[PDB]
């Protein structure tokens, strides 16, 4: 009963590989039309013997509640580059679009998608994870790295859904 957290990091983890390193994840949802979408999110921190280490942000598809870790595993692959840039959803709520609840819309120069995380508590450790990610908040930030991820081959793509 760990409480103040799920399992969700877990989940990846063993989902995921041994050697690397699983840091955070958390559990958005995507909003389409009339229907609702629950998409599982995950970040990955790989280091090097040489030091040198890099990042990436996983996507990791589940279903209504598979949440589990169980029935989940790579679905596609997002690196963080330079054209990456997190856009806050036009407010006209009151004063704040968070607050029981998180809106972010992930402007990449091809993603470009609606997530709803919950208000702070596991949220917040996720937003924190990526600016250190790599952005460490730089002012001339500029250099894209993912020679490494074609390592990753993902899961099988005979979901045919």
């Amino acid at each position: 009963g760990p409480l103040g957290s799920m399992d969700q990091s877990v989940a990846i983890q063993e989902t995921l590989v041994e050697g690397e390193y699983c840091v955070i994840a958390v559990q958005g949802v995507l909003c389409k039309g009339d229907s609702r979408q629950s998409r599982l999110l995950g970040l990955v921190r790989y280091r090097l013997e040489n030091d040198a280490q890099e990042h990436a942000l996983f996507l990791y598809t589940h279903r209504r509640m598979a949440i589990t870790g169980d029935d989940v595993s790579l679905d596609q692959i997002v690196p963080l580059s330079k054209d990456f840039m997190l856009e806050e959803v036009s407010p006209d709520g009151e004063l704040y679009i968070l607050g029981s609840d998180v809106t972010v819309q992930l402007n990449t120069a091809e993603l470009k998608l609606v997530f709803q995380l919950p208000f702070g508590s596991h949220t917040r450790t996720f937003l924190q994870e990526v600016a250190r990610a790599c952005p460490g908040f730089d002012p001339e930030t500029r250099d894209p790295e993912f020679e490494w991820l074609s390592r990753h081959t993902c899961a099988e793509p005979d979901a045919e859904s």
